[PDB]
């Protein structure tokens, strides 16, 4: 689990969005696993604005964080998992590195902020749904 907080903005996991996630929907693709719901208070992150390919991730499953490399947003094809089936999820990112299910929603970052969050895993790798292209959470 986890999430991003920024502005008035709350960024998940579109597969563990909750009914006031979808109460309060500012956004959602499927094809990304990402979903975005107002939220009443601020948030304090910071979305990285970059092309990083080195950072640290939470990995909630092992109680670290990893420093890594990881490829650049791409469409990647997808060995099912216990919430999709196999399918292409777009602007994800791989490193080399652990991920079960639960670890979805940690935070990748960078010097310059939150790159994105836990989405995939297993095959050894850990994949990212990027956030670094959604230049409309540092706003409004
Ligand atoms: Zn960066």
């Amino acid at each position: 689990s986890g999430a991003i907080y920024v502005g008035n903005y709350r960024v998940v996991n579109r597969h563990l969005a909750t009914h006031n996630d979808w109460a309060n929907l500012v956004w959602e693709d499927s094809s990304r696993d990402l979903l975005v719901s107002s939220t009443t208070a601020q948030g304090c992150d910071t979305i990285a604005r970059c092309d990083c390919q080195t950072g640290v991730y939470y990995c909630s499953s092992r109680r670290k964080h990893y420093p890594v490399s990881f490829s650049k947003p791409s469409l990647i094809f997808v060995e099912a998992s216990e919430y999709y089936p196999a399918r292409y999820q777009s602007h994800l990112m791989l490193a080399v590195g652990h991920s079960e299910p639960g670890d979805c929603g940690g935070i990748l970052r960078c010097q310059h902020g939150v790159v994105g969050i836990v989405s995939t895993g297993g095959n050894g790798l850990v994949g990212f749904a990027d956030v670094r292209d959604l230049l409309w959470l540092d706003e409004e």
